[PDB]
């Protein structure tokens, strides 16, 4: 870089304000004396004086010798140290002729150095520039955590450094201002019950008292997540204004900016480590809550309370803290946030970190269960997907779920830790894996094995044999249909998540029809609970061969090789929902480069 | 890239639809015969059959020999040519054992190839990819021209290519769909009084009749420019849906997309060639309209009509046509468009093509006359700047105009053609250039020269001499103030427009005070009309030395060297506005890479 032109007169002295480190360039207002041929420049000790050709970029110290007068030359004055008193430094230019021993004329410029800096804390990824927000491993910006759609220890502090003569500000004003747009989505408090609401919704500008010496503290709070019309960027400026020309108008001296970005909302994948599990109270299903308790104690801690698929759990994060957030449509509350968008799929849908089509998704991708084109009803896209695309960090992919009676993505999809490959496996429900399994068992002579023999060990509940299933032509054809439905999604996922067949495990799962749409013929295996290396799998109640549920043995043969532990939980045995909280990524969202 | 999984059965044949060029991959539903060791694949002539390892990327033709059975292998079937009739082609897989001479079992898949393509016209900059919108010299997208905030020859045509058996579409449906968001800002007509409004504001989906044979034409019209909440992108999709499983649900086969971008609004710089000039009728100022007519005939054509600064003139452009557009707050109309944003500076403000801070601005930058921080009033930023930033193509810079009574950017700023350097010069009003000039004339003995001697040659209107001006201390100090005001803007422009001093010309201009704010002491020279190499300059009525307005002679000495022709027009002599239309850039906006 920033430069500034201050113009001096031969007739009388000039008075000016230097901002610490900014280059003031000094020109003359009007003409230079008669017969001028040379000039000298001189300054008090703290004033750095340079010359430069106005074409070339370099600078040279000027106070040491006498220069041939060239209009093309530039005088540049900088002051790095604030002034103690007004006009305690000065610059003198003298013009000279070879004939006349003495200066033709003097031009004197008294200066007052003030240091003004508006600042936050960004990051040291590529420390050192402009006031904008740089994504990436070599970028920088301020972060704002949004709490809601003491009061805030999760607040973002803003500091104004003002060093210089006190009296300077009898005459000069410090404005803190923002945009109307930026004001609607953020608010600032000045420290200065004690914290005073200076910049806010109607409030756009604010004269700074300078009630607290050298530095003036502020606390910023972001009120809105990035929406369809909001990029998540908030700028604040400070401006030094000159209001000494009582007859003239007020004029700007200097401006500084700080740019904040609102932290996006990030979904947690069922491959992240678990922290706490939300289970909704069941007077009826004691044993199931016991089993989930045992699982949690197998992995971590588990809280229970009087739905789960009604809301989603994610997090926001800044360098200082990460904050759990809940997306909805009343709360836990302590150490929690809330996001609500009002205009109902709501279910759990996010992938692990992946690489696809050259692009890289370090935080994974959000899987939105779509609604088939040309359909009267809308299922998930209730243009909150607005909000999810606006997050920018987990680009979503649409999936095909219209064929299910319920229509949840987790009904046929699961992501599980893997010790090799890409570190995870994708589990897909597969009627056809079950078909193959039943045929293999049939050819071994176990065609008479009875599904639902554990369920109907004591309460007769319509058992079926492998043979009866395999020869029910209608059931087989319907399951071929839903297998093809799942195939479509499989190929979509394989594309958008750059997955290979070797990364995918087909889980034997049958289906039947409720109102011409898919439901689970036997408990949906893939509707897992994934807590690190421990799995809460709906016990299938499949055919008992040699006193074992061959379905369970299959799932084990598939998953135990990967170090997983399969605990088959009795979800369907007795005639609310399930959800969990997870620790964030090791990866930091601001290091992504969309 | 796209792939698709079609599953076949040993029990009975399978029927499927191939989209032309898409890879169908063929697997078996359930298990493979007993003792299977080998397999062969075969197809009718138009069916290309390949094998691939599911790990590796290559493909190999498969119909020529007998393969060792490996579950890891992939069968891939493609059909590049549409089918004449249903199921007129097929694929047969046979499984084999070394012991048994004959195929253990067959799996047969009858196919119907249909070619479905949704298409527009993008560009041949880097022809050849994905359906998205690529900026740059090696990019592509569809363009939509917005006419308003026969019916349209400036319409964007959309084509659906459907080749294949007619009967196929008794059973299968073609949906044309868009987003609700995209629907609000665009509408489509199907040809198909004759053109039928199929996709529109409430309309999101549309079954395609196929009333017109192989290809179905559509005409798209963009209704909204890119705003704060609109990026200018509009996507349309076609989807082939299978609705033959009357008992099951409908399922997707294939989807295609075409992406349009709304063309931004581009301001025309006063260095572009002129086309037509808008002059508002003046019963009083005959001679001035005569003079502007003479200027236009010096350069081009000029129309006159019964303000100019009330609106702005720009253009939108697509590969087929460019359309003049007028931004407002009734019209010319034929070959014209209109943009209006409702919630008043309105004046003329745009720079020429420039390079700054590494970034490149091929179409120039928009100069927004800002309002000083913390001021009750808003002058230009009435959050239509929303709209101007949203255009994305001419990033705007804020300037300081609060010191003027009127406050127009053109009051002190002008861009003029230059034959060298950067091809243009920036002209700035400069009290100080005038100061220097008056001093030089004073030292030559012409201190008695009378300003306003032409104006007051016959009507005595308070003439001033050079000497009287120079010694009016108050006037000089005020003009030093406004010179510093202009200095600030000069440095801003020099930064944001990467300009050098050698690119700037200071034009001698004095000022006086109207209600503590700047107005022209003598007619504002820099408030030019720039028509190619011809200039309509307010005649200054400056001091007559040797029967010449020394101000005019100065302006000539500055501008004539650059090939310019200065015609001093009598704007202020007798006791509405001015505007012009310009030919677009040679540069094309879609070749910029913001």
């Amino acid at each position: 870089s920033l430069q500034r032109i201050v113009r001096v007169s031969l007739e009388h002295p000039t008075s000016a304000v230097c901002v610490a480190g900014v280059e003031t360039l000094v020109d003359i207002y009007g003409s230079v004396p008669e017969g001028t041929e040379m000039f000298e420049v001189y300054g008090t000790p703290g004033v750095d004086i340079y010359i430069s050709p106005n074409m070339e970029r370099g600078r040279e110290r000027a106070d040491t010798r006498r220069w041939r007068f060239d209009a093309t030359l530039e005088i540049i004055v900088v002051m790095n140290s604030p002034s103690n008193d007004l006009n305690d430094s000065h610059v003198q230019i003298s013009y000279h002729s070879s004939h006349e021993p003495l200066p033709l004329a003097y031009a004197v410029l008294y200066l007052t150095c003030v240091d003004i800096s508006l600042d936050c804390d960004l990051n040291c990824e590529g420390r050192q520039d402009k006031r904008q927000w740089v994504w990436g491993p070599s970028g920088y910006g301020g972060i704002l955590l949004v709490n809601c759609d003491q009061d805030l220890e999760d607040m973002s502090v803003m500091v104004l450094r003002t060093q210089g003569p006190a009296a300077l500000f009898d005459d000069h004003k410090l404005v803190l201002h923002t945009s109307s747009y930026d004001a609607k989505r953020a608010q600032v408090f000045h420290i200065c019950e004690a914290y005073r609401h200076v910049l806010g919704q109607d409030k756009v500008s604010y004269e700074v008292p300078r009630l607290h010496g050298d530095e003036e503290r502020f606390f910023v709070e972001g009120l809105s997540f990035p929406d369809a019309g909001f990029t998540g960027l908030i700028s604040f400026h400070v401006t030094l204004l000159d209001d000494s020309n009582e007859d003239f108008s007020a004029s700007p001296i200097f401006t500084d900016t700080v740019v904040f970005r609102v932290a996006p909302w990030i979904m947690t994948p069922s491959t992240l480590p678990p922290l706490e599990v939300y289970v909704c109270r069941v007077r009826n299903n004691t044993c199931f809550v016991d089993a989930v308790a045992e699982l949690a104690r197998k992995a971590g801690c588990k809280l229970t309370i009087c739905i789960q698929d009604e809301m989603e759990l994610g997090y926001v994060q800044a360098p200082h803290k990460t904050l759990p957030v809940v997306f909805d449509s009343r709360i836990l509350g302590p150490d929690f946030g809330y996001v609500t968008r009002e205009p109902s799929f709501g279910n759990l849908e996010v992938s692990p970190p992946v690489v696809a089509n050259g692009k890289e998704y370090p935080l994974g991708r959000i899987l939105i269960g779509g609604n088939l084109p040309g359909s009267s009803g809308r299922r998930v896209t209730q243009v909150v997907r607005d909000f999810l695309h606006a997050q920018k960090v987990q680009p979503p992919v649409e999936l095909f779920v219209d064929w299910l009676a319920v229509g949840h993505v987790d009904e046929f999809l699961s992501f599980v830790p893997a010790p090799d490959g890409k570190g995870f496996r994708m589990l897909l429900a597969s009627p056809g894996a079950c078909f193959k399994l039943f045929q293999e068992k049939q050819k071994c002579g176990h065609g008479r094995a009875l599904l639902f023999q554990g369920v109907v060990d004591d309460e007769q509940v319509k058992t079926i044999s492998i043979n009866q299933v395999l020869s029910n032509k209608d059931l087989i054809n319907y399951n071929k249909f839903v297998q093809s439905c799942i195939d479509w999604n499989r190929e979509v996922l394989k594309r958008e998540l750059g997955l290979a067949e070797c990364d995918i495990i087909d889980i034997p799962q049958l289906f039947k029809t409720e109102r011409k749409k898919a439901t689970a013929f036997f408990p949906d295996l893939v509707n897992m609970l994934v807590l690190g290396k421990h799995l809460g799998i709906p016990k299938p109640f499949g055919p008992i061969i040699n006193g074992c549920c061959c379905l369970e043995e299959k799932v084990r043969s598939l998953l135990e090789p990967l170090g997983l532990h399969c605990t088959f939980i009795d979800d369907f045995t007795p005639y609310c929902g399930t959800n969990v909280c997870r620790k964030p990524f090791s990866f930091k969202w601001w290091n992504m480069v969309p």
